[PDB]
């Protein structure tokens, strides 16, 4: 319980569902994420994902308190988080260009949110594996420290693998257009099989690592900021448009001849590449790009 002590600043944007504010819990800045009785379900389903236990990681939004007013308000419920000044991954790499570190930095934090969160972990203080669904760098925001954390888990689904149970909600093809996965746009994907939320992730994962490479800049040289396959599709772009390109075919962002010259550009790029794969099956698991880039930044001497 924690609304009581809570003074809304001011109105920061709108989530698929409720709205987010900048907020002050006894002096200190929080976002606070509203939602009306209309949207309970909502509100409900981002509070239970959030409330898994062995969930917390610095890579994965921090989650501090639900709230119910039962007061028929607009502000009725409420899902308290850690606030984060820079906003999303998606406006800074519009604003800025970043160091062959930096890019590190993003990257692995990233896979490292990702791979918590796919993770299952058995025992008592155990934590099932969960799957996003709608990764992409409007839904990473940055930290003061220059990493990323996951949020928005709207549209999450849990496992259960003992029973194979998947808390699902809905059960049919959601997320963003652009980033979805080759077999959601044409519906091969097999709905039934956790493992598919996993690679569908990695997939849009490999979109997100794309755009953070091209504002990769070594000595002043960088790409313009653009979103995936903003060369191929239009803005907004339907499932038929992107089945097309991603599907028939078979295209994935360019990756500029010039990455090859840089072993971290050339290591981001090989992990693309090896979640762009239109065999799901085949793409690389979140744990194991964590591990390649935390080998990279150990042996550069990078720290987090």
């Amino acid at each position: 319980t924690i609304a009581r002590d809570i003074v809304l600043q001011e109105s920061v944007g709108k989530g698929r569902f409720g709205e987010v504010w900048r907020g002050k819990w006894r002096g200190e800045e929080v976002a606070v994420k509203i939602f009306s009785s209309r949207e309970e379900r909502s509100w409900f389903r981002e509070a239970e994902i959030f409330q898994t236990v062995m969930l917390r990681h610095e890579n994965i939004l921090g989650f501090i308190a639900a709230d119910n007013k039962d007061n028929g308000t607009w502000t009725q419920l409420w899902l308290v988080t850690d606030f984060h000044e820079h906003g999303n991954l998606f406006d800074y790499l519009n604003r800025y260009t970043v160091t062959v570190e930096g890019m590190i930095k993003l990257a692995l934090s990233t896979a490292s949110g990702l791979a918590h969160l796919h993770m299952e972990i058995v025992g008592t203080q155990g934590k099932p594996a969960i799957a996003h669904r709608d990764l992409k760098s409007k839904n990473i925001l940055v930290k003061k420290n220059g990493t990323c954390c996951i949020c928005d888990f709207g549209l999450a689904v849990r496992h259960d693998s003992a029973t194979d149970t998947i808390d699902i909600a809905p059960n049919h093809r959601v997320g963003t257009k652009r980033y979805m996965a080759p077999e959601v746009l044409d519906d091969s994907i097999n709905m039934k099989h956790f493992e598919s939320f996993k690679r569908a992730d990695i997939y849009a994962m490999g979109l997100v690592f794309w755009e953070i490479a091209r504002r990769c800049s070594i000595g002043g040289i960088h790409e313009d900021y653009q979103l995936p396959y903003y060369d191929l599709v239009p803005s907004d772009p339907s499932v038929e448009e992107m089945r097309k390109v991603v599907c028939e075919q078979k295209l994935r962002p360019n990756i500029p001849n010039r990455w090859q010259s840089c072993e971290a550009l050339r290591v981001m790029a090989k992990i693309m590449r090896e979640c762009w794969y239109a065999n799901g099956a085949a793409r690389l698991t979140a744990l194991r790009i964590k591990k390649t880039l935390s080998q990279l930044s150990q042996q550069e001497g990078i720290k987090m």
